[PDB]
């Protein structure tokens, strides 16, 4: 068994360009590490969600979103984009020392 964890990602998509929705999306689905045995479940959510998430930068350049819980602005996550089948997730802290090496999630 793996852990689970929900990342309800939200944002009004009625406000965001084409070009927005796409670099977000790219993110968006169930994402598994076999060696933490953990999963992730990235979604888009809302106000009735829990595990809510601000995006606090979409980077359409670089294929990144970065986004932080909504209480807690201390730890930031940042997203990248590998392939189809492969992104990586970075959990960093400003108050830490150090690189947390960004994480590589397979796509279930």
């Amino acid at each position: 068994m793996y852990q689970l964890q929900f990342i309800n990602l939200v944002y009004d998509t009625t406000k965001l360009t084409h070009l927005e929705q796409t670099n977000i999306n790219l993110f968006m689905g169930n994402w598994s590490n076999h060696q933490l045995q953990k999963s992730i479940c990235i979604r888009h959510g809302d106000d009735t969600s829990h595990n809510q998430y601000h995006i606090l930068f979409i980077d359409t350049a670089h294929q990144r979103i970065k986004f932080s819980s909504i209480d807690n602005e201390e730890i930031i996550y940042i997203l990248d984009y590998d392939d189809t089948q492969h992104i990586l997730m970075q959990t960093s802290s400003k108050q830490g020392i150090g690189t947390s090496r960004p994480i590589v999630y397979e796509r279930l």
